[PDB]
């Protein structure tokens, strides 16, 4: 007597378990329990993860509904798990997708120079440094306070609530509301603040007194800025910090990359397909009766869609867990998934990879683990997969 | 075809496995493997724990033999496990011993101002707060900066070589070695500062120039320096912080305590009695082929000795699971171990514990959990288990 396979698997975020392929072979699509108790299908092929995310009736929204079998716990009002489609419906798209792109004039000098400093501070200091704590999570904070036109000394404190926010709980999180609904309490301030008039707060604060948009309301507007400042700062932070490890696990490409800069945007495209960052598939809920592969998904029923499944695909991506930087369908992969609730912030968190890569392969060519790699800690029952430390020396 | 039993067997140090109490009852003493792939003896009843802590021919010294079977790889140099026999082969024991007493002058009022102050600022930022990082491990590192006579201010960057000095690693680890010879060097020239007067390095000062201790090496004091402070400071941070949780999960006797402080060394002796604080057995390696109940150990093999082993057996401890605060067998645990390596610190690990416990009773009534427990990240591959971060609201 055994139980129903559980998710997720593993929460190391340095390799892929063996059994993603023995599952994606033998079935694709299957059910599990997740961490609540409620069964789930996990979708592992890219051909079943591309037709779950391409089919609206597999929805987000309606995750969120009560009475639903879940993932884990809401961590947000349940409304606002359909943010991107309250931003559509208040006319807000194109600003807020404008807003926050890599395109800004100075942002990426602004990037450069905050990667920069941030790698001086760990050469004065000396190693062992950490890569996470002291590299890529403050520049990934310190990116989206100048994206938000927020000042920069005002991130820490909102990137506190992030390890809390991002939990990956079978139940509700007191802690949760309390870091809601006091971050809810800052960015109000801050479109009340004359002083705002730059980045994505700068442009919602001067959208909010336009009479082309004047019943949208004052929560949705703070909302906007919560929800992109904590999903872009734990993106690309997780992101940047478990590419860090492959690269520098792959000493070969950590000197190509270093001699040749101008592969990096190649390096990273592969860095972020095989990257293990998200701990959970895509959760969905079905609205419908659909055919999955071999499984007829009943309306009610929870989907999960394994971005490493689809992404370490032999028949998409030949050689899977190989770094190829000339595959014939490079940007093909689910790292930022697909479909109506594909990434909003692809290029800002490209531009964040590539840039933090540049610099600190510049500054520290020598950069190794100053650990073993087994001795990395590895954060459980969160939403990414990341070390709680990174330490490296150079 | 089923592997050895692989040891440890749960980083969590909220809840003792079931396993512990099935395997004493069928197995006392057992075979099992170690993260280094070594075979070893797992000790796990209260009668072979002490005879094995009590019998010198398991000893602690041969641990670091070359070619012995391990535990775990080295974090020092191999002379420097034998520390205490090198202290009282010094001469030093007496005076060692003397400065580590809760008895200094000063030294009590010191911790509970200190306790104060950390807590009356988690109250003004207001909840949640982080009980480990902003409370425990500050306190426990405040206390030993005073307790060596050092500034306060060198006390951060000695605790942030601690993640990784006391890592629990297959394989050796270079970050150990570059922080083992800063954080000596850095001792050494507190040894030469003339301002440092007070404490354990004030004393061992005074006794370098000495006539009666010329030929000691200044490497050995040096050594006790770094030695005394990672294991003080890991010991009683990593042991408050757990202490903290079994406290906050027992609303009944938070309340008790907080009503009836004067129990709160009684409280504390049930706390050590049942903390998991200790990641792996005590190890020990065999100069004799000597009988441990149902195995004959041999000379050369690995024993290891399970603190919660003992400590959670009813034969000694009835009803083991429950704190009660009228055992007649109080202080008999192996919690601070037993024989000759008894703890040095143990006055002042509960002192620490008492003084924290009655300031956080005092200062937080109200305190408990801000997140489900199972959301707590529980350190990995480390010599003591402790959460990432205690998130508490009050
Ligand atoms: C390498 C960095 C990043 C990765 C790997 C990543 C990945 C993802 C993925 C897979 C989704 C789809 C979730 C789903 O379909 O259920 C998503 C959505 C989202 N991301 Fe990103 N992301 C990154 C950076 C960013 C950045 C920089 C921002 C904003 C500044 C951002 C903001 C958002 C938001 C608001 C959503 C929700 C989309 C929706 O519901 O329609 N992400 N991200
Ligand atoms: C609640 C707090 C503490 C607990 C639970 C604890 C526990 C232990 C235990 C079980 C041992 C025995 C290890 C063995 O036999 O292999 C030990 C040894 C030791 N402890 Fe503690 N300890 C605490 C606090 C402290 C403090 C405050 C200090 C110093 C200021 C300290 C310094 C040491 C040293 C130097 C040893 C090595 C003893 C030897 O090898 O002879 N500990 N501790």
């Amino acid at each position: 007597a055994t139980v129903l396979l559980e998710v997720p698997f593993s929460a190391r975020g340095d390799r892929i378990p063996d059994a993603v392929a023995e599952l994606r072979t033998r079935e694709p699509i299957r059910k599990v329990r997740t961490i609540t108790g409620a069964e789930a299908w996990l979708v592992s092929s890219y051909a079943l993860c591309t037709q779950v995310l391409e089919d609206r009736r597999f929805s987000m929204k309606e995750t969120a509904a009560a009475g639903a079998p879940r993932l884990n716990a809401l961590t947000v009002p349940p409304e606002v798990v359909n943010n991107m489609g309250n931003i559509a419906d208040a006319g807000l798209r194109k600003a807020v997708m404008k807003a926050i792109t890599p395109k800004a004039p100075g942002l990426e000098q602004f990037l450069r120079d905050t990667a920069n400093s941030l790698l001086d501070n760990l050469i004065t200091e000396g190693a062992p440094a950490d890569l996470r704590n002291d590299f890529a999570d403050p520049l990934a904070t310190a990116l989206h306070c100048k994206v938000l036109g927020i000042p920069q000394e005002d991130g820490p404190k909102l990137f506190r609530s992030l390890s809390i926010a991002f939990m990956s709980s079978a139940d509700p999180i007191p802690a949760a509301k309390i870091n809601w609904d006091r971050d809810i309490e800052y960015m109000a301030g801050i479109l009340e603040n004359p002083n705002i008039t730059t980045g994505l707060m700068g442009e919602l604060s001067r959208l909010r007194k336009d009479p082309a948009y004047s019943h949208v309301s004052d929560e949705l507007f703070a909302t906007i800025g919560v929800t992109f400042f904590g999903a872009g700062v734990i993106a690309t932070g997780s992101f940047l910090t478990t590419a860090l490890i492959s690269l520098i696990q792959r000493p070969q490409l950590r000197n190509l990359l270093h001699e040749k800069p101008e592969l990096i945007p190649a390096g990273v495209e592969e860095l972020l397909r095989i990257n293990l960052s998200f701990a959970d598939g895509l959760p969905r809920l079905a609205t419908a009766d659909i055919q999955v592969g071999d499984v007829l998904v009943r309306k009610g029923e929870l989907v999960l869609v394994l971005l490493e499944g689809a992404n370490f695909d032999p028949e998409h991506f030949p050689n899977p867990g190989s770094i190829e930087l000339d595959r014939p369908n490079p940007t093909s992969h689910l790292a930022f998934g697909r479909g109506q609730h594909f990434c909003p912030g692809s290029a800002l968190g490209r531009r964040h990879a590539q840039i933090g890569i540049e610099a600190l392969l510049k500054k520290m060519p020598g950069v190794d683990l100053a650990v073993p790699i087994d001795q990395l800690v590895w954060r459980t029952r969160f939403q990414r997969r990341i070390p709680e430390r990174l330490p490296v020396l150079w």
